């Protein structure tokens, strides 16, 4: 680390190119409606929230650069891509709001946003569509996220999409956010990529929520240091321009000597107390330093603020950055958290009102007012003026890209629909769909592959002499290779699946990886996914607990899907033949990117085991995309049931299939399920559309007009809530469900199986069970097949295993 | 960064203690064993897997500390906790077995456990409880599971419940792995908290899995940039003693340039080509790096070795890091990935035998033969003498703890049992129960309370005053702040969940943190929990998506109780009152820490929401921990109906339960569920056991027991598959499921209640519904119903919304 002053002495600061004192009008105007959208919240007393303390301590610095930094969206490029703090957005709000952008009666609806007229708590843009565009409340995303934004930019650029080179992505985070692994966990990739087109602006209060951040140490040098190291430009903004006089002076060393060794604890302290206090315990702990300010009034002492807050300061920090190269900078902007609230931090509002020369007349302050500049006022002026020099406003979000697409046409999938002449897998299928979108003139190049590190277990090893490997294996490389790094992974998809709205750009990301290290590892990212409006594939390779039969415990997935299921625009598949894959990638392309510009992302499931690839029906291609369809129906006259399979299962449960009508002359009916998701969403929207309407014809669940109502099996390589999340959809009086609930562990795919107990086997049992509970065939018949099998009817349930 | 040669120079290198040749001889066998334990399991062809090239690089290092630091557990403390590379296990089933703890049948059932007598995969605690300790295979985990591990071992030491000082922890990782976000992104914990009991060890072969880590750059010098950034003592094992004597005779420090100069790309050529092709183009390279190998032949030159291979290089490294304090050390070591392997990372066999003069006949080599040490040898005198100077053998685990406690009986939280007389949240239950706990004598300075910064949001501050938080406010502090980390606090958790095993110190950790940042967020942590067995509470609080209801999209949770209940031995609870708190707690206590000693861990959503708290009905204990149990009865002749509700909801069933009686004569029978996932469970539990036991009678679900056959109407907080999994065994032909399904949004309890549907318009609306589909009632009652309650029956289905 280095001294605990700023990084860019008076000497070679820049003069400041803006009109301090009209700015300074503008910014009192915007914290004090921010105050008072919070304020009038706080006053309908239904609990709604909201901060204030923190866009105190850095509404200076957001000013500097709404002033003379973020370039808005504009017919070139997106503009700057910021990723605002989260619980900052009251401040964006009231700058909007003086803009002209928003009401008085959004303002007033300040998170109560159910009626359609109001403003979120944080930035969403699944309920601000056309204002917000990056989601950053949950500690840690955003500056990942961040990072991965700016290297998808210079990807961009370096296969000649689009030229990226005007635009910036800031990130703003707090020192206490700073701690989430997430947060400095990548930083290192941004000295590996040169992102000189990426800024991390922290604020540093020395503040978590609940107290200091380290109060025996000094967060700033702690962050100095890891920043330093790991290869980026770092700026520190320390003192504000009051100190320049004293630090010139001490000709000693010793100013800087106590400023070092001061911990965080103690400057806290002194932010609480006043000048004499500041003069005792600070200055006054060396005779040198006491004499810097002999002459100083106490006033004048307790004057000296932080560099945060002095836009000559900031805006020296801001213009290095810009024009620093080969590496990212880090701005470490030294603030007060709770600026000018006093000691708080109808009337004791008026503190701040003095604090920041609020023209609110004392009298007003009861009704906590708004405070508007007229047009044609030299403040309305100024702020108009400084935006356009900018190209306009931020945040702004266009919904919708404009191009139009040739998507290819399910034809050109023809090959992957015909019965395959090898066995193979649905990965193996999944990479050929990939393919035939790669020799599709108008979508080739807008494609993005990405894999974390394993590239070899799927299969992806041929696309990589034909496409290459981004590396700016050249510049040109089209597949992202992420290593043993699924949220970082996860990121660059993310941006990925974001470009059509922030660079009016579609680009398609597929990213393939280990379905154990999706939702499970990166759910928080795929929650703001959602959010963001992502539009892409998510590719869980090696799924099914039984399947990657030899990885064991932390690999074996028997689950993603029930947490894919709980994000709403996540359409989540578990496919067992390589033409289920053609027709959703299909499906999900024309979707997404197709004239329909559906907001929704795809996440399917894909195995490493091959077997045989048979034709699919004619007409099954809406039965695919719905969830469910009939494979096939087998004759037998002494009893009769429906057969339920999807993924890797399916192929057991047709065996069962036969094994029922040639062994015990039970005919079935056979279903691929697609998507038992799909289908259990599509029967929750029928049954509240009828609750809602009593006296209309009621809509009847896809998955009932399909099935019909004889005794029913379903098995999954899936924890069984997977298949009886439909149990009330279901025509059947009788639905047993297989699946494979318990922690997985190494062994061959026939054991795992037979231990899941969702094998042939345990399908027949379950299935003559059912018949013989009816009273259709004899229980014995049920025991003896229980024999005939060797299943251990005593075993411990796989759950508790 | 310094320069790339090793930190430690041979001149201030300490004297290798033991029998060079000796170990040598040992750690040949250990290669070799090693090797045909996988190689028979691909015999197989059973697709099980495994790794070799990965053990063969690192065994060396892995030796020395077997050897000479690795300390086993003993009568004073737990011993060393080892973090071993997951894909190493071959090499530590092959010591075992020389060691003879491990037979000959174990090693032949290599990755196949379903029988009973094998091997996993990886370090899986749940499948080999007494020989596995800690989970490290999904990458990222083991570092900051290490970091966190030897911050709670200083705890417990300055807590003064075990003198931990002997103990240091080790994390094994590979250079690949470092690019996962968790791996770097907490280190700087490390210096805060001064952990000299702390060890990385980062295997630097320089590649990862497919290809290198970083071939344009240096992966040794950005991970010693960063860890020294950090504040990390950082010693680098770049070359063995061949180099001592050459790098000594460099006067022109022109080889120290060349090493510095040269990429990991280069190097890993030079790493494949011959003795010749390295005096061109390495030592080719200057004609002063020439002098130094004229005198030197082909074979000479290609006998350099990487540090990493060398027990001289490696001894030195661990015994510096083991005198060192104030801070954590980490090893970079450098090595070859598919050492001595040539060929590939019958011919091959015999390749690997010949290098490692491995003691197996031409006439035994194609049987891939284990090798053995017979007592007597110098091998297997030698092996046993260091592990018993070192406190015995390793890896070890003592699946239960000796201890007897007292715990508090459930009278002792007999105020949490009445009715308060102020409104309080479920929440304020928690800490009062915690509260009752901590005048335990026996459990006490046991428990650990865990916060990530938040804390007077869930009213914890009352407590900060009595034990204090831990702040090496002081050493003697209880509570654990973990700051805004909440994977770093889930590793504190962890850590202390499992103290009873790993130290024989049962320690109960109690975590609360937002539910929204649980497992959605730590996920991968909490599976990892699970095969840790870990014991303890995770505090999922402000739960519910309604009642959070300011915070918005990314705060509020209607879903964690879906991802919790996808691991096994997670127990899941979601009580409305405070009694149900006390209720489940004392049970969780007395399975977990009591006799039984049961290995789960329980999850409880807590509220933020304040209303009456009625007395717990008499006998109501049993059906609370098992998930359901009746409240009320009201009568009604036009009609009942059962009415199911959970949490936060439970309130507005009721209200709805009084207008259905009030307002249309319509009776029912009022349900608190505490627990809808553990009601699914014993309900799978009970339809498998009837599918294998077809000639018994049938078992019947508990929820079956205590619920009748009226149509049903369930409501909660949370999305409809919360409470549609326990459809399956419902008495009832008619249950309609109301949830949250959707993305949050900002505004007041109220508004969203309506917004999800969950409210009491929506429950009295449903059983309306459900009575005249029935015949009960006439439709147009319904259609007024929904008329009166002013629902609008065409708004978007709010998952959509
Ligand atoms: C993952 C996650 N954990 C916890 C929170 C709750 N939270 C909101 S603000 C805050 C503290 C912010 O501190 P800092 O990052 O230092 O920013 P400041 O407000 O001081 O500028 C916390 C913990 C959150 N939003 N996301
Ligand atoms: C979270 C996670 N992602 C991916 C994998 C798959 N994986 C297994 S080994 C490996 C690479 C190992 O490379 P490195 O850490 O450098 O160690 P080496 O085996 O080379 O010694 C990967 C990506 C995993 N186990 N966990
Ligand atoms: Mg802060
Ligand atoms: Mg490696």
């Amino acid at each position: 680390i280095s001294n605990y002053i700023n990084t860019i002495p008076v000497e070679e600061q820049p003069e400041y190119p803006g009109n301090l004192e009209l700015e300074r009008r503008i910014r009192s105007a915007i914290r004090w409606n921010a105050i008072m959208t919070v304020l009038r919240a706080s006053k309908k007393d239904l609990e709604l929230g909201g901060h204030m303390a923190s866009f105190q301590s850095s509404a200076t610095i957001y000013d500097v650069c709404f002033n003379h930094f973020f370039r808005a969206r504009n017919e070139q490029d997106g503009g700057d891509l910021v990723y605002f703090q989260g619980h900052i957005s009251p401040g964006v709000y009231a700058r909007a709001f003086l803009e002209g952008r928003l009401t008085q009666e959004q303002l007033d609806n300040f998170r109560q946003e159910v009626h359609g007229n109001g403003l979120s708590s944080y930035p969403h843009p699944k309920l601000m569509p056309e204002f917000w565009q990056f989601p950053t409340v949950s500690m840690g995303l955003g500056p990942i996220g961040a990072i991965y934004q700016a290297k998808f930019l210079k990807y961009l650029e370096h296969r000649g999409l689009k030229d990226t080179s005007k635009q910036t992505v800031y990130a703003f985070l707090g020192d206490g956010e700073m701690d989430a692994p997430e947060s400095k966990g990548a930083i290192t990739i941004a000295t590996r990529e040169k992102l000189d087109n990426l800024v991390f602006v922290i604020n540093c209060n020395l503040q978590r929520l609940d107290g200091p951040v380290t109060g025996n140490g000094k967060i700033i040098n702690e962050l100095e240091g890891i920043f330093e190291g790991a290869g980026w430009n770092v700026i520190k903004v320390m003192w504000g321009s009051r100190w320049d006089e004293l630090l010139r002076k001490d000709t000693s060393g010793k100013l800087i000597q106590l400023m070092n060794e001061t911990v965080d604890g103690d400057y806290q302290t002194f932010k609480s107390k006043d000048g004499a206090y500041v003069r005792e315990h600070f200055f006054g702990k060396y005779p040198e330093t006491a004499a810097l300010v002999a002459d100083w009034t106490d006033e004048q002492i307790w004057a000296l603020n932080r560099g945060g807050h002095d836009p000559k300061k900031i805006y020296a920090a801001f213009k290095k950055a810009q024009e620093t190269k080969g590496k990212a900078t880090v701005i470490l902007a030294h603030t007060i958290k709770g600026y000018g609230m006093g000691d708080a931090a109808m009337d004791g509002v008026r503190h701040i009102r003095d604090r920041f020369n609020v023209p609110v007349s004392d009298a007003d302050i009861e009704k906590l007012p708004y405070i508007t500049f007229p047009e044609g006022s030299e403040e309305h002026t100024y702020l108009h003026a400084q935006r356009q020099k900018l190209h306009g406003y931020l945040p702004s979000r266009q919904p919708n890209f404009t191009e139009k697409l040739e998507l290819p046409s399910l034809q050109d999938f023809g090959a992957l629909l015909e019965e395959q002449s090898k066995e193979i897998s649905t990965t193996i299928a999944f990479v050929r769909a990939l393919n035939v979108m790669l020799k599709n003139k108008s979508i080739k190049d807008r494609l993005v592959p990405i894999i974390a590190d394993e590239a070899r277990t799927f299969g992806m090893e041929g696309l990589f002499r034909q496409i290459g490997i981004y590396s700016p294996e050249d510049e040109k490389g089209q597949i992202l290779q992420e290593g043993i790094n699924e949220l970082g992974a996860g990121c660059s998809w993310l941006a990925a699946a974001t470009s059509y709205s922030t660079n009016n750009l579609p680009m398609i990301p597929f990213y393939i990886y280990y379905s154990m290290f999706g939702f499970q590892r990166i759910g928080d990212l795929c929650w703001a996914a959602g959010d963001q409006q992502a539009r892409g594939f998510l590719i869980g390779g090696t799924s099914g607990r039984t399947t990657l039969n030899g990885e064991g415990l932390q690999h074996e997935d028997g689950h993603s899907h029930i947490q894919s299921l709980t994000i709403p625009n996540c359409i989540s598949y578990d496919p067992a033949y390589a033409y289920e894959v053609a027709v959703i990638m299909h499906d999900g392309l024309e979707r997404m990117y197709g004239e329909k510009q559906e907001n929704v992302y795809y996440y399917i499931t894909t195995l490493n085991e091959n077997y045989h690839m048979p034709a699919m029906p004619e007409g099954a291609e809406e039965g695919i995309r719905k969830g469910i369809y009939k494979l096939e129906t087998i004759e037998g006259s002494k009893g009769k049931v429906q057969l339920l399979g999807s993924g890797s299962i399916l192929r057991h449960v047709r065996e069962a299939a036969e094994i029922l009508a040639k062994d015990y002359g039970v005919g079935s009916d056979v279903y691929s399920v697609t998507s038992f998701t799909e289908l259990a969403r599509d029967g929750q929207d029928c049954e509240r559309w009828n609750m809602l309407h009593p006296l209309e014809t009621p809509r009847v669940p896809y998955i009932a007009q399909v099935m019909n109502d004889a005794p029913a099996v379903a098995s999954t390589d899936y924890m069984k809530l997977f298949a009886e999340q439909v149990r009330t959809y279901v025509p059947a009086d009788d639905y047993r469900v297989l699946g494979t609930d318990g922690f997985g562990r190494s062994d061959s795919r026939e054991n795992l199986r037979h231990h899941f107990e969702v094998d042939a086997s345990y399908v027949v049992v379950a299935a003559l069970g059912e018949l013989a509970k009816r009273g259709e065939i004899d229980k014995k018949v049920v025991a003896d097949a229980i024999a005939k099998f060797n299943i251990d009817a005593d075993k411990v349930n796989p759950r508790l295993a």
